[PDB]
């Protein structure tokens, strides 16, 4: 009997069995419902268009994300997503193995309580545990000291840890992630006459962003250079065979991470958030936090993010410090691998919240 | 079988085996307890953060001194400190060798009685002896006549001795030591905008004081000179890489030894205390006491203390006398070396207080 | 010709003319700058959005406090605030009347020197004086003996005074005030799903705190009672008409004054700080200090603070003492009224620092 590890993000669902090196089932976290009447008699009108099945036939479906900034907004569809994960992707009986789940820090308590109640009463798991994503990202890297910058589709958070002890008063959360960048890309592609509006057009723009975008080392000089020559342009082919050309948007779209004012948000960039999280720690801790910054999440996968973040932090921190940003090649799956490591430890076997405790202490047993 | 010599101060613990020329184990006398919850499963949550181990990871610990003005205020942590000394630093079995301890003069009797009871019942030593620090400082210097000014972290005392005979009615005690100077430095560094509050920040200010401070030959002229030029300033680098600059505080901080009114204390300086201890002696003794003043303790390590004390005593004593202050290079370890000399004498073998006497005569056997 | 009294705090500016019973102009100490481009031609783009004008249209402005823990961090905006006070609120010529200012104890000297230079060179006042807030709070109460606990938006300090003589070595300063409580309220409102991030959202949370919070007599029993019934809940209406409900946060937020560990700060509560300030005084003074404790500042306006502080001090002080906490109804304006009383005394006319002295003795004339 091995635990199941299900990392539940705003954009993707990563599921698998503890002990594996990689998640065996990764599919987008969408639920689709048809927007047209079915006319041919003799077909099967499936209700659960979940994940890649909904992605494949998004032409006749309207797509909805049940998780928004890490908070579940539609529990009915989230239950469908969980059922899909347990029965069609992993193809296991959930009542046999305990399940390890993840949740972003500084989340409302009702979210976790509803999650626990749904797991214990609908799917009937023997036990569970809910862990923070940022501490698992540190488990994946085999280290006990460092500050983790996790950025996914819903929310970015920084969690500093020193010698295994957490520093909860220094945790920062920034609701600026990949979905905001996709929407900004949709907005600024209108400058060239490309109009994207539909839910499927959103998934097209997301695919454009994931391939053509990169982070410039400095923004103003790169702007001035781009206005002079056309070698920055690139071409992308739409599903129907139409060809579009993208220019300085390639480095304009991800710049909003460091300048949120591009999105109309009154906030500070990821570099400034990292620096301010470090500065809330004790003076003796700061050197080891500067010396080890961990990148996690898919949003940190832009080419050149490490150099840019190192330059910003070096410009902010005193000249004596040696800023070292750690960007593993597999940092898109750091949280899942960390959870896989955590669930297999012999020490962790006492933290399982069995159903007998839940029925004894109510939903608040998780806290 | 050789005796163990443990000099137990308010700030540091000096331990070793009799016959050595120097203490083999010197570590600060602090006990730390974590102030944060441990979040990573798979680490060891040690309870005894004692000495340099607590000093190394003071960022996540709160630090407490179990001895205050030479009187033990927390016996539970003092027992931890003694266990650490016996088992992790010296790495000996305490039940094999007798232990020689030290205690400041004019201390309450309950302190010594509790110390003896803890040693005999918890650690089970074959024998012990408790000696005054000031007479051991005279043993270290190979002399029988002179007045000893011992100043450590908790309390300053002067003990005059003539031809081996003590003069107990002339003993003076002044509760003004290194810890008071560290707190005064913390207070007056706020004039420049440097705020130090935490327990670890106290250890940072102590390190600043131990390197940048010195004693001016005269205070008012040095003030007037410092206000004219900036060559007195010096720079110090904080743990995180920030740089601070200190000015006249360098000679303002140790001036409180000679002017306790800087600390708000209604008392007299160390020079005046020394003079008044001398004047309580017989007229025939005073010449040999003026001719030999012994400096002991770490607080007397400021550059220029000898010249200042000689000037003060010369201004107080009659012009015929030749004041001679003795400042050995190793006066930071005078008490321990004196105890090492004392415990190795063949004459001293009769003063051991064995356990059989203790069980016969109660805790009062020490007196 | 009557003096002007300007009490300059971290959160609010209280200004007026000496001889009045109350400050005629009280407005928040904020400077706002627009974060949007102006599109309508024919409007006036004012630069100085200061005080209530910035508060009224905070939707399109970003708000910044130029004073942080009683130390001015942005002199350019502080000059704007002072100009606003002198010309739009009081509507007087500053070069006609002398100005009396206030400053928190244990402040860096450069702050006061820059303040004096700005007043004498930009606004050209005939004279000035800078006074400590805590001694003015004692003037307002018509008393010469007592210990004053002043707590505002930036810093809390306790200053004991006996028979008119100050005891500067017993002064304590605690950087924990109303702004920290507002930030803690923002943090712990996330438990219910309420997210407040913007500068204007900070002013919304401050208004929530000022009305719904109170201090429980004991914390654990009140917790246990709150978990049983919902009668502790209350509702608050947001600017746009949305309704939020607050529960045990009402007495959780101000508890951080007595348990700073809630904020992640390694410090002691206000009761412990008061007790430790008393214990640094002479034994003969302590009875009259216990018998008269003065509350000053807006942070001490929570319902039930007097009973809680009396209970804590009674539990700390010996059973013989009768702890009496004095909480005037108008203690939010104690410092200003005390300054108004002080400036009108005939004795005080010799302490004015005229411009002729300043030009003669440099900025250090204030000290
Ligand atoms: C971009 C795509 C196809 C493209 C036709 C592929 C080719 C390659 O692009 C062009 O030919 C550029 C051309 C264009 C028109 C004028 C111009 O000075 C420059 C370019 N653009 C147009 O005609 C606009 C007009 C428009 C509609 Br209506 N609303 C909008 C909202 C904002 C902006 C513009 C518009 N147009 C018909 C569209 O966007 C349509 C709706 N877009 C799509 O179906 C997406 C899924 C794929
Ligand atoms: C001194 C240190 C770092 C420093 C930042 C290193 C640099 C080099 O110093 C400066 O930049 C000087 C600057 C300053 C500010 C205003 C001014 O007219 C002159 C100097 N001082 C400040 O901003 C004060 C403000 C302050 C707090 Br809040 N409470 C206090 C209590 C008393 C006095 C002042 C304050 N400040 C943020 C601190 O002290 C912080 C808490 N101190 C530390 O973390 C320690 C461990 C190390
Ligand atoms: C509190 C306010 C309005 C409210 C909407 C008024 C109504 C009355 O509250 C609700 O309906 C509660 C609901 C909620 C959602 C899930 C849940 O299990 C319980 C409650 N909360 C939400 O949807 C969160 C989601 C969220 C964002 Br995004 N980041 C966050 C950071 C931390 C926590 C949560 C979040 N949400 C949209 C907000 O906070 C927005 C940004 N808040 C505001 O604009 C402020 C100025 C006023
Ligand atoms: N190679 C890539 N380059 C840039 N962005 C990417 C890349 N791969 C994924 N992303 C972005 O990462 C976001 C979500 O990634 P992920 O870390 O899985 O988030 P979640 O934690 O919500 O599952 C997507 O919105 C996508 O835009
Ligand atoms: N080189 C130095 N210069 C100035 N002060 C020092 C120096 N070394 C140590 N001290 C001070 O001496 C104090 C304690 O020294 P020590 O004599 O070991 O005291 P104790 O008898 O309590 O062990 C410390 O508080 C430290 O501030
Ligand atoms: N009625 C009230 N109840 C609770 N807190 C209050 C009340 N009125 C004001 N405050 C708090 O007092 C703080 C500042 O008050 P004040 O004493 O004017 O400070 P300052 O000295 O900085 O002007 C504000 O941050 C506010 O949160
Ligand atoms: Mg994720
Ligand atoms: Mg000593
Ligand atoms: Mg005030």
């Amino acid at each position: 009997v091995q635990a199941l590890v299900v990392d539940n993000g705003s954009g993707n669902v990563k599921a698998g069995v503890a002990g594996d090196d990689a998640p065996r089932a990764v599919f987008p976290s969408i639920v689709g419902k048809p927007k047209n009447p079915g006319i041919m008699v003799g077909m099967e009108e499936k209700d659960c268009y979940v994940g890649d099945e909904a992605q494949s036939k998004r032409g006749i479906l309207t797509l909805k994300y049940p998780i928004e900034h890490g908070i579940v907004t539609n529990w009915d569809d989230m239950e469908k997503i969980w059922h899909h994960t347990f029965y069609n992707e992993l193809r296991v009986a959930p009542e046999e193995h305990p399940v390890l789940l993840t949740e972003a820090p500084l989340n409302p308590k009702a979210n976790r309580e509803r999650m626990t109640q749904i797991m214990f009463e609908t799917f009937n798991v023997p036990a569970m545990y809910v862990a923070i994503q940022a501490v698992l990202s540190l488990y994946s890297s085999g280290r006990t000291t460092g500050i983790v910058l996790d950025s996914g589709d819903g929310v970015s958070h920084t969690v500093p840890i020193y010698e295994g002890y957490a520093l909860p008063h220094a945790i920062m959360r920034l609701d600026l992630a990949g979905r905001d960048l996709t929407e900004y890309m949709m907005k600024i592609l209108h400058e060239r006459g490309y109009g994207f509006t539909t839910s499927a057009e959103k998934e097209i723009v997301r695919d454009i962003k994931e391939k053509l975008c990169y982070i410039a080392l400095d923004f103003d000089e790169e702007m001035k250079a781009a206005e002079d020559s056309s070698d920055i342009e690139k071409s992308y082919e739409l599903p129907d065979g139409n060809i579009i050309t993208v220019g300085n948007e390639r480095f304009r779209c991800p710049e909003a991470l460091f300048q949120p004012s591009f999105l109309g948000k009154e906030a500070a960039g990821v570099h400034r958030t990292t620096f301010d999280s470090i500065m809330k720690c004790d003076v003796d801790i700061r050197k080891d936090l500067y010396g080890n910054v961990v990148l996690s999440g898919g949003t940190t996968m832009y080419e050149g993010i490490g150099e840019r973040l190192t330059k910003e932090l070096t410009s902010l921190a005193p000249s004596t410090m040696k800023i070292k940003v750690v960007a593993p090649p597999e940092r898109k799956y750091s949280v899942w691998i960390g959870g896989s490591i955590l669930s297999s430890l012999s020490t962790f076997q006492q933290m399982w919240i069995t159903k007998e405790e839940y029925d004894e202490s109510g939903p608040s047993i998780v806290h």
